[PDB]
């Protein structure tokens, strides 16, 4: 959900 979010716990991408 919040992958693409930098300002998420969790990055993806």
């Amino acid at each position: 959900g919040c992958a693409s979010d930098p300002r998420c716990r969790y990055r993806a991408r």
